[PDB]
DNA sequence: CTTATAGACCGATCGATCGGTCTATAAG
DNA sequence: CTTATAGACCGATCGATCGGTCTATAAG
């Protein structure tokens, strides 16, 4: 119980705050439990962190293969999966968190690929968009596994780097990037 | 000279580790001084790190007044600026620690204002290479500001979140990019 | 029954790291039991040790007891008491812990004597051996009193002092100690 | 310093308490030093208590070599070093932190090597005792690497485990006990 | 009731850590 | 005065540790 507490409160603030910037006992405070009790469930800090990270991998997962649904063709799917990426609740808000933790704990690797992992599953995502994308006659893409690489950390920048803006400005902004993407891959 | 030999240090220490990463400590091991002279030539590690941002921001825009010549057209451009803000050792090689420190410290408009204004020269020399294709009949894009963030953030997306990848590898993919963002540009 | 696997590996800790060094969640974990037994068959960390110890001198008595009959003279019981407190696995690979226990305990009436007459047990083996060697001729020991007490002492420390060099390295360094020793009297 | 005042009563505490209970807050509060500059002068606790046994061992080594004059005969040395041995406020009154020390890191090799060199700098003071004693014609062993180290552990049996007798009581015990072992180290 | 067995949860506090300040220098 | 260099020291915390307790179960 006080543990979903804690993952919750957790992840408002990492997304919030950033991981090293977000501290122990606050996450404690609001959780409304202890520090005794968070070190109970989760080895350590990081531990909290990677859990989160799962916990909001497969929140996503789930919430794509439902929701792609709704697309029809395999560029709607590029629009919408990009779309998303802006209204989603899960992984994507904290990226910044998972650079700044990438970033120090990358000479670790218990972390490290633990990371790459979410990393991949989204860079996949894409490979798939393109790729069926391809035989049912939409674009024709001489290397997938690139475009699909290009296009998963280009939206990555539009996403992180764009916080400043309003929501139905990014969705927006995000669009119009679709749009053009959707193209240098039409014809040769 | 020693603030030199100083801000020489934590340059590669915010480029390496990160900002919170980096300690002072380690600042003044590494650069063998002392906490007393480090705090003398500077007033604290915030404005460290900003003072470095901007000196380096510089030494980034002087490359590309020198690479920008070895140009002709405005297509030329982007690829160039795209595969320079790659290779060039100015500025990006620390957006890390940038996201991270934005994250933490966007909380007082103080530093939320410093970032920005050098996040928006990049912007920048987008909209100039747009506008002035625009006018070059190079492409045709009635809105320059918004594909000069989407291309800024974009190309940003694919130098922060690839660390992974060998030079010549990352030098292809944005090239690629290059391309297929290009392609979808001119054509009503 | 848990009681009686939970005391287990407790012993075992305590004698492998120190008594602080031993934790209770590590106690749970190795024994598989849970901090809810854990504190049922047991008051506290304290108490556990304390009855551990009790029990352990206990065992110690009855080995000594028996594995003595062996040794016809006091001479033979010297060196066999030595070299027994070497190998037997009662009590004495508890040395650390007491110490350490004690250091940080011996400061209250309660834990003082409740593990200062467990040892003085010690100095009582030496103190039958050398006095009842004496109404057999085996030597002259005009003050059983202290040397029974300068060689409790002298055997820990070499015992629990070359903790490092192998079991039958100790033994022979532990014998060597023993000639020495009454060929001294 | 405040660096010299710590070292002092970082010793009594370690001595009176045992290693694992002496506190740093303990030790700052009366040396009248803070935490943050405790743990500026030495790394860690661990640490530190090694730099007292350093300090502690030749503080020691002095006291030895200078009364060591007094002697005429190894016979003499023998029964001075094992007196000196507690008397003295050297090294020797701390024994029981030692060991507690030496078990709870027995497998950090840092520590270990550390820890025996220093022993082993007692075993040898006797072996030295021994060897020239040997050459002098005042005994003959044919071992003196062995009783060496049985001298050695079996003065610090009597010295660490008689804290409850009157010093110049305990410096009786000790005297009859050089005796016999001097006087069974001979031919009968 | 009693006996056991789990296990979530915590108060208390421990050993670090990290910006940064203050006093001492020295020399133009 | 100024610039510049050193370095002992600490305030404010921070992440983790560790005995130990309280509720929940179950079976006699």
């Amino acid at each position: 119980n006080l543990k979903d507490k804690i993952l919750g409160v957790a992840k408002e603030l990492f997304i919030k705050n950033g991981y090293n910037a977000t501290t122990t006992g606050e996450i404690v405070k609001l959780s409304e439990s202890s520090k005794g009790n968070l070190y109970y469930h989760f080895k350590t800090k990081e531990n909290l962190f990677l859990e989160i990270l799962n916990i909001e991998e497969s929140k996503w997962q789930e919430q794509w293969k439902k929701e792609q649904i709704k697309a029809k063709t395999n560029r709607e799917k590029f629009y919408l999966y990009n779309e998303l990426s802006l209204t989603t609740e899960y992984y994507y808000p904290l990226q910044n968190a998972i650079i700044e933790f990438y970033t120090e704990y990358y000479k670790t690797n218990s972390i490290n690929e633990k990371m790459n992992k979410l990393e991949n599953k989204y860079i996949d995502a894409y490979h798939v968009i393109f790729k069926e994308g391809n035989l049912n006659g939409e674009w024709s893409i001489n290397d997938v596994n690139a475009v699909s690489k290009i296009a998963a950390n280009a939206v990555n920048g539009i996403v992180t780097f764009t916080h400043e803006q309003n929501i139905n400005e990014r969705i927006k902004l995000m669009n119009k990037f679709s749009q053009i993407f959707l193209n240098g891959l039409s014809k040769h």
